[PDB]
C-alpha cells in the first residue's frame, strides 16, 4: 500500500469480507490489497478494514465518494492512513 494510497474503512456491514470491500472500491482505481479485520475467536468481522490502492489519487477519489456513503443500516467512515 504505497502512500498516500491507504484507506481505513469503518462502519462496514458485518457481512462484508476482503473481496467485498475490494470490489466496492475498485471503481476508483486498482485496489491492490484489502482486508477486513476479524475477531479471531468468533470470526465475526470487527466492521472495519483496510484498502490499499496503487496510487494516492484513487484513494482521494474513493474518500470523497464513499465517506458517509450509506450501505445497509450503517454509514461508512473512510479515511486516509
Amino acid at each position: 500500500g504505497p502512500e498516500g494510497a491507504n484507506l481505513f474503512i469503518y462502519h462496514l456491514p458485518q457481512e462484508f469480507g476482503d473481496q467485498d470491500i475490494l470490489q466496492m472500491f475498485m471503481p476508483f482505481g486498482n485496489v491492490i490489497s484489502a482486508k477486513v479485520f476479524i475477531d479471531k475467536q468468533t470470526n465475526l468481522s470487527k466492521c472495519f478494514g483496510f484498502v490499499s490502492y496503487d496510487n494516492p489519487v484513487s484513494a482521494q477519489a474513493a474518500i470523497q465518494a464513499m465517506n458517509g456513503f450509506q450501505i445497509g443500516m450503517k454509514r461508512l467512515k473512510v479515511q486516509l492512513k
